[PDB]
Order: C-alpha cells, then structure tokens, then sequence
C-alpha cells in the first residue's frame, strides 16, 4: 500500500503524474447519456475529466468515482490548492485516477 | 470524449449552450410525487429544469441527475458564478443537460 | 411542468403557498422509530414538517424525501432566505412539499 | 405528530431532554467493527452516542441514524448552537433519539 | 459501549492512539483499481490511510469506511484540529480506525 500520490501512480501503467499546486480554474459536469462526467481545467489551460463509468472499472471504482467528482466539485467551490493529478495518458482528456491538496 | 461543454453539448439533438456567467438567483425543489424536480432562475428571469426522471433517461442519467440537484443547490447556496448551460429546447422548463462553473 | 414554485403547488390537491423571505429560525431532526422527520421553524413561530415516509409516497419520492431534509439543514446552517414553502394543509406540522430559495 | 421535539420525546419510554443551548464541543466517529458509531461531548462534559445500528433498530430507522451522524459532524464543524438534545437515558453514552438547532 | 475514542480503540487489539492536536496537512484520494483509499498526513510527517474495502471488513464497516473518508476530506478543507486518530498498526500506513476533533 502506497504513502503517497506519487508512489500510488507508479503502481499503474499509462500514468503520469501533473503538478499543479494551483486552485482549479473550471468546473463542468454533465448528465447527459453517455456523457454523465466531470470535467476540470486550470489557469494554465490543463484539462482533465473524471471517465463516465463503464466496462473499464471494476465494481470497488464506482464509489470511489462518485467520490472523486464530490470531490473535485467542493475543491472548486473552495478555491482549495491542487498539489498534484495521478492520470491515465492513454484517454483524452486525461483521466483522473488520484488527487492530492496541501496548502 | 469533448473537452469541454460547448463540444459537449454539440454531440446532443436539439440543445444550445445559454452563457449566463451570473450566480443563480433562486433555487426550488420538490419533493411532490410525479413533480420531483429542481428549478433554477437567474435575476434577467431565465429559468431552467432538472427533469424529473423517467423513461427519456437511460440507467447511467439517474445518479447523474442527483448530482446535477446536489451542484445546483450548492452553487446557490455560495452564489458561486454558473459560466454556462447545455439545455435541451423541447422542454419546458428547458432542461439542463450540463452545467460549467468558472470564477 | 410548472416554471415556479406558486404553479407547481396549485398542481395538488390540499395545498398552500407560505411566503417567508427568510431564513430558517430553528431545525429539527429524529431518528426515533416512526418519528424518522424534520421539523422547521420561522422567526414567527410557524411550524412545517417532512412527513415520515409512508404509504402516502410513492416510490420516487423516497429520495425527494432525504433530499428535502439535506436541503433544509444546510439552508438553515448558512442562514439562507427561504423565499416560499408549499405546503399541505391537511397535516398537522403542515407537510413540506417544495421549498423555494432567493434573497 | 409532534410539533416540537419535548413533544416528540415524550412520545416514548425511556427518554430525556437535555437542554444545552451550545456548540458541540467534540465530535468522534468510529468505523472500527461493531462499533461504527459516533460520540459528542458539550464543554458542560455532556456526552452522547449515536448507536452502532442494530436490532433495537426497525429499518426506517436506517437512513435517520447516518443523516443523524452527517448533521452532528457538520454542526460541529460550523460551530453550530444546539439548543435540544432528546436522549434514550437506558444507555451510557445517553443516545440521540434528536436534535434541535437554534441560534 | 466506550465513552471516548481512547477507550473505544482499546477493545481492538493491533490498535493504538494517536494525539495529534493539529490540522491535516494534506489530503490525497484514488479511484484507481484496488487502490480506491485515502491517504491523510500531518505536518510532523505522520501519514495514516483509510484502508482499501476488503473481507477484513465486516459489511456493517463498509458505510462507515465511506464517512470516514468524507469526514477527512471535510476535516482537511476546513481546518479543523484533530486531536486523536485510533489506528491499527499492523498496516502500513497505519490503518485509521477512528477519529476525534477537539478545539
Ligand atoms: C494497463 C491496463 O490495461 N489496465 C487495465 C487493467 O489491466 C490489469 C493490469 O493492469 C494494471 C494497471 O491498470 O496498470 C496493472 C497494475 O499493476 C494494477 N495495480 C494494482 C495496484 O493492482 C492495476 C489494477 O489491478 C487494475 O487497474 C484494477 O482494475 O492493473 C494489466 O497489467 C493486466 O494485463 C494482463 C493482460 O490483460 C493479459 O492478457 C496478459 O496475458 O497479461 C497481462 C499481465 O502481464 O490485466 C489486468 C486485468 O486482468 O484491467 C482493468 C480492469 O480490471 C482496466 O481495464 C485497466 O484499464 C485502464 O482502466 C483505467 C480505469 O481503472 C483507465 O480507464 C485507463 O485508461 C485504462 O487503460
Ligand atoms: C388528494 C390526496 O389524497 N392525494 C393522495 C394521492 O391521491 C391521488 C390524487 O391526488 C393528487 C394530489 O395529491 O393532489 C391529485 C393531483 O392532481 C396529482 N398531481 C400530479 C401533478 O400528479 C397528485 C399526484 O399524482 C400524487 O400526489 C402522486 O403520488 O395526486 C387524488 O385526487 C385521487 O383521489 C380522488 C379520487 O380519484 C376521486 O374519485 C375523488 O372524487 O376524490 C379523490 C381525492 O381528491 O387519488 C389519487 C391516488 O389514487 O395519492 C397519493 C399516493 O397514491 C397520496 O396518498 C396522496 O396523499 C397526499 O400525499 C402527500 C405526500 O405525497 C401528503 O402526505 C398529503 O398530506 C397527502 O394527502
Ligand atoms: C421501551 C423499549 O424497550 N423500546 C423498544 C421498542 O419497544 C416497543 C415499545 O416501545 C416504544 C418506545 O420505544 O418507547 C413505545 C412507544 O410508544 C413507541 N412510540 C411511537 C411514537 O411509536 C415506540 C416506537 O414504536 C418504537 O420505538 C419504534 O421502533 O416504541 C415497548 O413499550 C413495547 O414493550 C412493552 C410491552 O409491549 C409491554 O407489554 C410491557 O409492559 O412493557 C414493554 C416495555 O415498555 O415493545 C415494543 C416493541 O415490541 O422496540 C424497538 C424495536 O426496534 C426497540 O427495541 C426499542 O428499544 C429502544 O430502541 C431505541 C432505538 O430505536 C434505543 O436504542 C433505546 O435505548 C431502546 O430501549
């Protein structure tokens, strides 16, 4: 079991870690068919979505994606400072798998 | 995947995007049966819908939907500035189908 | 479907619009079986309720229901004015069936 | 019905009101087994659980004991007044049957 | 039934208390397959995990696993002090059981 972000990211293939350590600039959420999903973006122009749920995750993620958009929406609404994004480079726009804030 | 809700709201039939960049208003919900919905307005009387859900809406949508009435209470409630909203225009109320949130 | 508040609770039988214009004076909620309900309470004393749920509900209520009671809480917590209440008048706390929030 | 919660806690045996007309003074929850449970102190050094849910519960009862913990934690976390507390005195910690909140 | 998180972390064995008196210093979530957990730490550097769901876990644990999660995440965006977490410590990062916010 991971420590942090960073180790956590490493036990995946086709990710990569962003540093931010920035507020997020954006905030969009959809519930249309097919397309029920998050998206963020940052000053700098980064975007990044939370995947709509499907055949990709295991049961344990649906939560756990339900989570990540609270979560992702009360940071918004709080101006609160992303450190850092774990992300899977293999989907556009990339796709969110961890967060972490400090300060 | 769209990366961002003008995009988004293009891959649907019959919707356009409202630019308000204004906090909402005023915010209703029911919990009346077959009126379980949320209403919002904005101060130029623009008024929009979370539909109640129903066949129009497949499995997917209605966890969707739920969060769509979380975000728009919380929005009111910190008068946070709504960017925009994909609607569809064959309802009245028109219905929202996403909503994007920027400072 | 109804644009506003006012027309979506001359929509039922048995029913009654209260205009507040403001905020929650005092929240009250019970875990106790049969008593599983929310009262609220105005500056005026006037008294409203969400009813337990029952056999008076039908099944798409049932999340409305936990819906209105999250609502009434954290407008009572940030002191947000609550514009209208319709209510039904043949309970006795009147029986909340939609809340209406503006400034 | 009741319309106010001494009335609501007279309408079983074995409870109590307490009168405290102050914030929560400590807030502890617990996800360990057999104790998923939460306990709250006043600075008076009142203390009070929400029980771990079990067969002295009927199944309407299941929602209101998480709402239950939800409005403890976030009135803590506000520094919100609670003016009432009905408790269920045939058990240490004394156990919320309900709260009432008022400035 | 335990009075205070100290006495309550003492009916487990492999647990031990933690007195913190501080606020979280940085957050961390995962959605990503078999790591769907929270990570929290302190500015002493301590790191402590809310465990990924698994059949260490009694299902009644299961919600209470969820809140603890959205207590930390509340608990960091707000500030609040802890003042103990009871942690299990044949897990690393030690495993949180429970927590108590004070002053
Ligand atoms: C890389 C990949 O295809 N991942 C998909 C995953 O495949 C499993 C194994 O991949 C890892 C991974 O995702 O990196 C390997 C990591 O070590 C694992 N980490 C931990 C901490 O457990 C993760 C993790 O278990 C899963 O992500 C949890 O769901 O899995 C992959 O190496 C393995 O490959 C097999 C191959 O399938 C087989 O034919 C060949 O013979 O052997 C290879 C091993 O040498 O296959 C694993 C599945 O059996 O599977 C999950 C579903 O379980 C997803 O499909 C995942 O795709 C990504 O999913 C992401 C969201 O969760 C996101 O959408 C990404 O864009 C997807 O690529
Ligand atoms: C009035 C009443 O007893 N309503 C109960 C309802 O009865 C149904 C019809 O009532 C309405 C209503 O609630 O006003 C009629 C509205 O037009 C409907 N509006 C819409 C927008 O759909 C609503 C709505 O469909 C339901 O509320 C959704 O569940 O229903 C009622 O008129 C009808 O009885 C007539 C009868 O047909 C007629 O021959 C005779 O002359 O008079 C009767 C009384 O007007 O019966 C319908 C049911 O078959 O039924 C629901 C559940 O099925 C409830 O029991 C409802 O009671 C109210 O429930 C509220 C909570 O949802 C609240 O607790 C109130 O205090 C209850 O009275
Ligand atoms: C007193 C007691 O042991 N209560 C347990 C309950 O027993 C039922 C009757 O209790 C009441 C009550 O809790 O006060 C009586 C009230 O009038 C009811 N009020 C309303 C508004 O309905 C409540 C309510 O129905 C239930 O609480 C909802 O679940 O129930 C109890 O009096 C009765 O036993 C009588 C017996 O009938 C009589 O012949 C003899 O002389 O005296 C007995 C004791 O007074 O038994 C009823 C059930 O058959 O049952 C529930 C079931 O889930 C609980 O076990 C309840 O225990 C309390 O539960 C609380 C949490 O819900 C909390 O943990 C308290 O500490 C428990 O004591």
């Amino acid at each position: 079991t991971p420590q942090n972000i960073t180790d956590l990211c490493a036990e995946y293939h086709n990710t990569q870690i962003h540093t931010l350590n920035d507020k997020i600039f954006s905030y969009t959420e959809s519930l249309a068919g097919k397309r029920e999903m998050a998206i963020i973006t940052f000053k700098n122009g980064a975007t990044f979505q939370v995947e709509v749920p499907g055949s990709q995750h295991i049961d344990s993620q649906k939560k756990a994606i339900e989570r990540m958009k609270d979560t992702l929406r009360i940071a918004y609404l709080t101006e609160a400072k992303v450190e850092k994004l774990c992300v899977w480079n293999n989907k556009t726009p990339r796709a969110i798998a961890a967060i972490s804030m400090a300060n």
